[PDB]
């Protein structure tokens, strides 16, 4: 498989190899502030990232992705709509050529400059590779980005982008706390979807908080320095790494808060 970002193997182009891309539960999804209810029954969110143990960083051709070890319940996260726990083995982000997009999601059509994506698996599947194959498997914790001023607790990040220039690079990245990239407020919306890249599966609870965390311009600049391509290949930046937001269909969105 040969997919990306790009005229001629962007997201129009998914469904042939990835059918499901055209499925019932796609993500990303607008999400209407005027018609996702607030819903009582939704249980409080646990955000336990103390014990996070970050392990690597790697350029993946399509993201950085930051890596923990997921081999015992070291940081997971529980409450809001899930039932059990699941635990965090990732984050990465997607963002924009410019701070006028570069969000998956959007908020009443507002595209933000960056969404970070905090991934988590269902651990009464056993592993990650499993939990994909379920309905309730993963559970990604969005949060939007919007430049205005730098957020401390991602520079060890941007500093470490140099370093993993190039598709396939990778970095040791240990001792990284994830709880300096979370917001003040843990508010959210939720509802069922999918992974927004091939392999497009419908295996996650999305919980995207409303209350977007403050980037710098040098800070998302770093971004979007990275490249697409491997080392000693045409350099095409990594950029405009999102998908668009994708039907609705039969689902609502509800919010956590009134
Ligand atoms: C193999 O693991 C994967 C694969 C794809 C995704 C995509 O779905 C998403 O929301 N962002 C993505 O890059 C993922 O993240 C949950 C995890
Ligand atoms: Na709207
Ligand atoms: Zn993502």
């Amino acid at each position: 498989h040969h997919w990306g970002y790009g005229k001629h193997n962007g997201p129009e182009h998914w469904h042939k190899d990835f059918p499901i891309a055209k499925g019932e539960r796609q993500s990303p999804v607008d999400i209407d502030t005027h018609t996702a209810k607030y819903d009582p029954s939704l249980k409080p969110l646990s955000v336990s990232y103390d014990q996070a143990t970050s392990l690597r960083i790697l350029n993946n051709g399509h993201a950085f992705n930051v890596e923990f070890d997921d081999s015992q319940d070291k940081a997971v996260l529980k409450g809001g709509p899930l039932d059990g726990t699941y635990r965090l083995i990732q984050f990465h982000f997607h963002w924009g050529s410019l701070d006028g997009q570069g969000s998956e999601h959007t908020v009443d059509k507002k595209k933000y400059a960056a969404e970070l994506h905090l991934v988590h698996w269902n651990t009464k599947y056993g592993d990650f590779g499993k939990a994909v194959q379920q309905p309730d498997g993963l559970a990604v914790l969005g949060i939007f980005l919007k430049v205005g001023s730098a957020k401390p607790g991602l520079q060890k990040v941007v500093d470490v982008l140099d370093s993993i220039k190039t598709k396939g690079k990778s970095a040791d990245f240990t001792n990284f706390d994830p709880r300096g990239l979370l917001p003040e407020s843990l508010d959210y919306w939720t509802y069922p979807g999918s992974l927004t890249t091939p392999p497009l599966l419908e295996c996650v609870t999305w919980i995207v908080l409303k209350e977007p965390i403050s980037v710098s311009s040098e800070q998302v600049l770093k971004f979007r320095k990275l490249n697409f391509n491997g080392e000693g290949e045409p350099e095409e930046l990594m950029v405009d790494n999102w998908r668009p937001a994708q039907p609705l269909k039969n689902r609502q969105i509800k919010a956590s808060f009134k």
